[PDB]
């Protein structure tokens, strides 16, 4: 019920599914006269499925609260939220090309793919993207948040192959403390978490790096699943074991070294995401 984001439910027009998130269903969208832009303006809507559970509303609202403190140019942009005549409905920032994971499976078909015009990918969009992403965890960790959900499924591509990170429904504060922490079990996909997340249920900047880890397998791979082959359940002993992805195939071992880095059993001797974004600044001149 907040003025400075609640948005006319007159001046939204809904089209087709765009895809489904952790809480709900995401459609692409029209806005007339959206924060005093002339016209319409083509944007995403986030809503909840018509079964939802008081997790997936709690989700909508905490990606809600968060994502108005919040302001990036590789953060996704929330612009306003229809919550009065109807389902509570969240405008979003459209990004053209869908979610990274999409785009860079997508990058093994189509255009002039993968090389090593916005289809035609070398090494260094790679280590662009990756340092863009990188940048925008920078500042959310800055932000006290810990996204917990870092996933090449959870960065989307928008114009200009510009990364913003999205779907911020488990998104937490981590004011005090520095940490995140859950009696319960969680949502997060088991392959994406942090050691000290999946037996410990601790969450914080440094378990997002943990994920950011799994992200660069994922960006390298152009789109790859992570432990392929490997059941979720075994994840627990592999990883307690000390065992981890190998390196893939058009990975350096610069970038094998930084994944490696991001994985540290000890969360203390993981990078920073301020270090990591050095790294692939280096990476990028080192060519
Ligand atoms: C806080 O804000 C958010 O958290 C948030 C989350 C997602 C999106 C968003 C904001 N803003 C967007 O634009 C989003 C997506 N946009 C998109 C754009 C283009 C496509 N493309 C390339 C298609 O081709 C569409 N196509 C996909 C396949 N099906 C079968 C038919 C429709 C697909 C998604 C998208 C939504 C669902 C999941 C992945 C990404």
């Amino acid at each position: 019920e907040d003025p400075k984001w609640e948005f006319p439910r007159k001046n939204l027009v809904l089209g087709k599914t765009l895809g489904e998130g952790e809480f709900g269903k995401v459609v692409k969208a029209t806005a007339f006269h959206l924060k005093g832009r002339a016209g319409y303006t083509t944007v995403a809507v986030k809503m909840l499925k018509e079964n939802a559970s008081p997790s997936e509303l709690r989700d909508l609202l905490s990606e809600f609260n968060v994502l108005k403190q919040v302001n990036h140019p590789h953060v996704i942009k929330l612009y306003g939220a229809c919550s009065q005549d109807g389902p509570l409905l969240l405008i979003v920032e459209y990004a053209k090309y869908g979610s990274l994971r999409g785009f860079l499976r997508e990058s093994r078909k189509v255009g002039p793919g993968y090389l090593g015009d916005e289809r035609a990918l070398t090494m260094g969009d790679l280590i662009s993207f990756a340092w863009q992403i990188s940048q925008g965890m920078q500042y959310l960790a800055e932000m006290k948040l810990v996204h917990r959900d870092l996933a090449a499924r959870n960065i989307l591509v928008a114009e200009g192959r510009k990364m913003k990170i999205s779907d911020f429904g488990l998104s937490r504060d981590v004011y005090e403390e520095d940490s995140y922490v859950k009696r319960s079990q969680g949502r997060i996909p088991v392959k994406w978490m942090a050691i000290e997340s999946l037996f410990d249920h601790i969450y914080t900047t440094q378990s997002d790096v943990w994920s950011f880890g799994v992200l660069l397998w994922e960006i390298v791979t152009l789109g790859g699943n992570p432990y392929p082959g490997i059941p979720p359940e075994r994840l627990f002993n592999l990883l307690k074991t000390g065992h981890r992805m190998e390196r893939p195939d058009n990975c350096s071992e610069e970038m094998y070294r930084l994944m490696l880095q991001c994985w540290k059993q000890e969360p203390d001797k993981r990078p920073v995401f301020a270090d990591i974004s050095k790294d692939l600044e280096k990476m990028m001149v080192k060519r």
